[PDB]
This record gives structure tokens, C-alpha cells and sequence, in this order.
């Protein structure tokens, strides 16, 4: 096979997963599409309850696809991938078919408000919790706007030697980290902190993950999943892009609609 002629897709999220709110449909390529609405056009998907939705562009790979608002729980979603033999551009063609399909599970909703430093978890619309956080610092502030829940971790390390930079050296790094819930690409995580719980609450100290207690940081590692959401407001920071890899949201409906098949 050769990658330049022949490509595979990859959809999530998986057959028979339960999902949040917030999560859009990925379909991930293994090679650059050179015909994005070609390969848009080889992509089928049924909503039920039926909802409007389209496609937007993150990378030359990755392709996602969401309704305006958030989806409605409950929602059924089904993907076909109907690739196999179509001429993605340039020579390239799709090497199989896909097909996922998953539901959309109880609305998720938690509020990080730098006024008051808590973030509120709500479940249907209804307060379940409230947790103390510490963010971003004035300096290294955490950016506003909307984020879905990716990948979470019991325990992870943080390794800068990933990329490039010696664990010891001044920038270095590789740190332990328990109950890590990842809510952005760029490596925002809602997590365990045991060294700021003192300011919890009360006081920005953080490089913009969003600091909570262990006991919180477990409880919110339990309680969420994928495509959940938590929504950052009043800091002092930016917007988080919407090509981040979970930033979809705060691309504006005008904007995602149109599309970026020719663009």
C-alpha cells in the first residue's frame, strides 16, 4: 500500500459508546485529503431525534462534524464511512469503509468562573457540585470559552522530554499527576492538586490547567465523560482556538456551517 495512493479512515467516537453533549463526530484519515468535498460527500450521517448538522475542517487529516447546539441526550447517532474505492484527490483513494454508532447520554455542563474560582457541575440543568479551583495565573492565564472532555488519566506524567527539552534543564520537567481529565489538546486538564489547596477558591496560581483537591479531581474523573463539557469564563486569558482538538464549540455556527472544504 502506499501512502500517498491509499488512505483509511478512523471515526469516533466508537461503536456503542455513550457520549456527552458536546461531542462531535471525528473522522480521522491517515493521510492529507486533497478533496474535502469528495470525502464530505462519502460521509453519511443519521440523527435521531433528526438534527441539522455539518462538517469542518481541523487539519488536513481531521474532519468533525456537529449539530449547533449542543446534541439533546438521548440523541442516537449513526456514521457511515462509505469511503472504499473513492477518490479523495490526487490519486488518493479510500482503502475501506468505516461505520460507527454511538448515543448521546445525560447533559454535562461544568462552569469554571474566575469571579468566584468554583467550578459548578450541572446534570440536566441541575447544581450537583461545586468545587474550588485555581487557574491560570494573571501571566499564564487559563482562556475563556467552551471545551470538551477528551482523554482522561488515574495517573499521568507530564514529560517534557517528549518534546526536546531535558527533564533537568530550566524548563524541564516530569511531574506526577492523579485524576487527570483532559479538556483541551494544547494539555488543559482538570486534575488533582494537592499543592494548591490552600488557594482553591480563592487565587490564581496555576500554568492554566484548572487546579482542584484530590478528593474533587477523583470525583470529577468519576462523574464525567467524553464530550461532557466545561466552560471557562471571566479570566483574564483569551478565547481557546476552535481548531484545538476539543475547541470545536467556540468556532460560531455562521463559521462552522460554511465549512472549509474549499477553504
Amino acid at each position: 500500500s502506499s501512502p500517498a495512493h491509499l488512505t483509511m479512515p478512523y471515526v469516533m467516537p466508537g461503536d456503542g459508546e455513550v457520549v456527552g453533549v458536546g461531542e462531535p463526530v471525528a473522522i480521522r484519515f491517515d493521510e492529507n485529503i486533497a478533496d474535502r468535498g469528495a470525502a464530505e460527500k462519502a460521509i453519511k450521517i443519521t440523527t435521531n431525534p433528526p438534527v441539522e448538522g455539518a462538517f469542518y475542517w481541523l487539519n488536513n487529516r481531521e474532519v468533525r462534524w456537529r449539530p449547533e447546539h449542543f446534541w439533546k441526550p438521548g440523541t442516537a447517532v449513526d456514521v457511515a464511512v462509505n469511503t472504499y474505492g473513492v477518490d479523495l484527490g490526487e490519486g488518493m483513494f479510500g482503502e475501506d469503509n468505516v461505520q460507527t454508532h454511538f448515543t448521546i447520554g445525560d447533559e454535562v455542563i461544568a462552569t469554571a468562573d474566575d469571579n468566584t474560582k468554583i467550578l459548578t457541575v450541572r446534570v440536566n440543568g441541575e447544581v450537583v457540585k461545586s468545587m474550588p479551583t485555581s487557574m491560570g495565573k494573571d501571566s499564564t492565564p487559563t482562556a475563556n470559552g467552551i471545551y470538551i472532555v477528551g482523554s482522561r488519566y488515574k495517573h499521568i506524567i507530564m514529560d517534557s522530554s517528549t518534546y526536546g527539552v531535558p527533564v533537568n534543564s530550566p524548563n524541564g520537567y516530569r511531574t506526577d499527576v492523579d485524576w487527570a481529565t483532559q479538556i483541551s489538546y494544547s494539555g488543559v486538564f482538570v486534575h488533582s492538586a494537592p499543592w494548591s489547596v490552600g488557594a482553591q477558591g480563592h487565587t490564581n496560581t496555576s500554568h492554566g490547567c484548572l487546579n482542584v483537591s484530590p478528593s474533587n479531581a477523583q470525583w470529577f474523573y468519576d462523574h464525567v465523560k467524553r464530550g461532557d463539557i466545561v466552560e471557562v469564563v471571566n479570566t483574564v486569558g483569551g478565547t481557546l482556538p476552535g481548531i484545538d482538538g476539543l475547541g470545536d464549540w467556540n468556532i460560531p455556527w455562521d463559521q462552522w456551517r460554511a465549512g472549509n472544504a474549499k477553504a
